DNA sequence: GCGCGTACGTGCGTTTAAGCGGTGCTAGAGCTGTCTACGACCAATTGAGCGGCCTCGGCACCGGGATTCTGATATCGCGCGTGATCTTACG
């Protein structure tokens, strides 16, 4: 009796998801202090 | 198109300095009153750059000759493949 997890995505869809999530908003994306 | 090696994504785990707030100090930014130096302008003066017109040549052109460069070919060289001779093993 184990635990087991459903699955994993493929590669690069993340990415796609992160382009449009990105492409959305306008908020700067460099951290403030360090620059 | 096929095959092989792999850079890196998700995910997890862990770790950390990125933001809020809270206080405190203060630098130079900003706005009044003084004071003064200087650039436009007119007269009058003087002189320099532009254009016309002379003059002359650095370079294009021609022609010829001399020097270089790919493309093709062949030889030397090296490496791979096969047969002859010497060697070793078994029968």
């Amino acid at each position: 009796g184990g635990v087991m997890k459903p699955h994993r995505y493929r590669p690069g869809t993340v990415a796609l998801r992160e382009i449009r999530r990105y492409q959305k908003s306008t908020e700067l994306l460099i951290r403030k202090l360090p620059f």
